[PDB]
């Protein structure tokens, strides 16, 4: 309405790219640990058991 690339553009574009790159960073690390994660465990299945048996 009012607004028009002015100094708030660093706000919405900037918690907007927040938002963005944290959605997408956050997928590709979460499948890409989990992917060579698991496949680097020798296990796959535990995912992240700790200390607390092995079955």
């Amino acid at each position: 309405a009012e607004v028009k690339q002015e100094s708030l553009s660093g706000i919405t574009e900037g918690e907007a790219k927040e938002f963005h790159k944290i959605f997408t960073s956050s997928i590709l690390v979460f499948f890409g640990v989990a992917a060579f994660a698991h496949l680097l465990v020798w296990i796959w299945r535990p995912w992240v058991p700790g200390p607390n048996g092995y079955s």
